[PDB]
DNA sequence: ATTATGACGCT
DNA sequence: AGCGTCAT
């Protein structure tokens, strides 16, 4: 009853950039413009890795992980951009510092938490109360919200998709309250304004697009932000819930995609997220955690606390390659030319971020994997990283993991390395 | 032979 | 610390 807390504390917005590396080479080629098109990775087995696709493409079929020779298969005119290859491995800078270019426009308007390359969560809570105050009980017009779904409306009692978005934004304005400068709905609502404002900066200033999801709470804003993509924004209120999860599969949860949500599953005995609010919170607690059991007991009636951290830069600055197959390396010296390969490009981006952004990383990781292991990671060790040069962060890199090579032969590598991975990590303030 | 990252939880 | 999970 009056007690019981709802989790409408908050506005939170998720912006995720819609195919991100598609659009930064779009940008940059013109030819490549509303084209059915997709951004690889290397180029002679099987034309390359997709890890990008727009939306014309997607059309076809068109996705992420697919060959490109397979791709192709589908769609026949599509066109590709490679990623840009330096040292003899993919490099990403490109796309990195286009994703600062969007990520300092954002904050502009608010504080915000980078989540990945191309998605930062927004805590738009006292923004939303400052433009209430300028509101003054002004009502809040459509033409604001121009690109804005409503998520569940319309309702009771049409034929095209804007038209749809409209009728559904105009049921929703006429069920608000404007005089209640609390009203969670309005809050939203306010949100949903100030994120149209930033969308349309981003697109002004950058000339990308994105989509966007306002809620009440990161997870919520995320599933929001997919509702409806691509250059579209969705609201999803507290009311929406039940509604919005009788039918929602348990993976489409943001952490819940892999084993636990496997497991939620079967132990339950359920398909859908609003399944869930048939057990105490202790029943969850007992299958899944005390930690994943409170979570999924708030979750799933739509209440999840997680805050909008504010970082907007990565806190581990990386740099990996894959040695598949018969390119697995398998002479020390093929090791220690690989490894000075990802130091100088690890190097090169630490010098920049410590100029940029006043701080040091501290910590050296190594990681690698052996052929024949299923996992991602073999080996993880940590090193101190006391100066950013490469052939000291090589050799030591070569120093900690030396001691996995089985050869009894010093010049042969055995059994052959298919990853390295070198990360700075554990920044301190310069 | 899916590749290149990145965040966070567990013990 | 080192490993695992999850995302994409
Ligand atoms: N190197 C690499 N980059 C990836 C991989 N998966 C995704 N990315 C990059 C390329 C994407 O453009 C970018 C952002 O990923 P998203 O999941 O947000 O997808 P994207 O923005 O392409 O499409 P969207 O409109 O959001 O569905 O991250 C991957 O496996 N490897
Ligand atoms: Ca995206
Ligand atoms: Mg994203």
């Amino acid at each position: 009853g009056p007690h019981m807390a709802t989790g409408q504390d908050r506005v939170v917005a998720l912006v995720d950039m819609d195919c991100f590396f598609v659009q930064v080479e779009q940008r940059q080629n013109p030819h490549l413009r509303n084209k059915p098109c997709a951004v690889v990775q290397y180029k002679s087995w099987k034309g390359g890795g997709i890890i990008a696709v727009s939306y014309e493409a997607r059309a076809f079929g068109v996705t992420r992980s697919m060959w490109a020779d397979d791709a192709k298969k589908l769609c026949p005119d599509l066109l590709l951009a490679q990623v840009r290859e330096s040292r003899g491995k993919a490099n990403l800078t490109k796309y990195r510092e286009a994703s600062v270019e969007v990520m300092e426009i954002m904050s502009r308007f608010a504080v915000i938490e980078r989540a990945s390359i191309d998605e930062a969560y927004v805590d738009l809570t006292s923004a939303v109360q400052e433009r209430l105050q300028k509101l003054q009980g002004q009502p809040i017009s459509a033409d604001l919200l121009p690109s804005t779904y409503i998520e569940g409306l319309p309702q009771g009692p049409t034929v095209q998709k804007e038209g749809m978005r409209k009728q559904g934004l105009f049921q929703w304005l006429d069920s608000l309250q404007i005089d209640n400068l609390t009203s969670p709905d309005l809050q939203l609502t306010v949100g949903a304004v100030i994120v149209e404002e930033m969308r349309a900066a981003i697109e002004r200033e950058t000339g990308f697009q994105c989509s966007a999801g306002i809620s009440h709470n990161k997870v919520l804003a995320k599933l929001a932000c997919g509702l409806n993509k691509p250059n579209r924004q969705t609201l999803v209120s507290h009311g929406s819930v039940p509604q919005l999860f009788s039918q929602m599969p348990i993976r489409k949860i943001r952490s819940l995609g892999g084993k636990l949500g496997a497991s939620v599953i079967e132990i339950l005995g359920i398909e859908y997220m609003g399944e869930l609010t048939q057990f105490t919170e202790s029943q969850l607690q007992s299958h899944f955690g005390e930690k994943n059991g409170s979570w999924l007991y708030a979750m799933c009636r739509g209440i999840e606390h997680d805050p909008v951290k504010p970082r907007q830069l990565p806190k581990t600055i990386g740099c990996s390659k894959n040695f598949p197959g018969k390119t697995a390396l398998a002479t020390r010296e093929q090791v220690q030319w690989w490894l000075l390969q990802l130091a100088q490009e690890l190097e090169e981006r630490l010098t920049k971020d410590r100029n940029d952004n006043d701080r040091v990383a501290t910590q050296l990781v190594v990681s690698i994997r052996v052929q024949g292991d299923k996992r991602l990671s073999s080996l993880r060790r940590c090193c101190a990283l006391t100066r950013y040069d490469a052939h000291k962060m090589s050799h030591d890199a070569f120093t900690v993991i030396k001691n996995c090579n089985t050869s009894g032969i010093q010049t042969e590598w055995s059994p052959p390395l298919t990853m390295l991975f070198l990360c700075a990590t554990k920044f301190s303030a310069s």
